């Protein structure tokens, strides 16, 4: 819950390079 949400919240705001729902490079 707090984990999956945290990661996503960071991969949506604290991340870039948006692509198809099958990749989205992480940083």
């Amino acid at each position: 819950i707090a984990i999956l949400n945290k990661l996503c919240e960071y991969n949506v705001f604290h991340n870039k390079t948006f692509e198809l729902p099958r990749a989205r490079v992480n940083t």
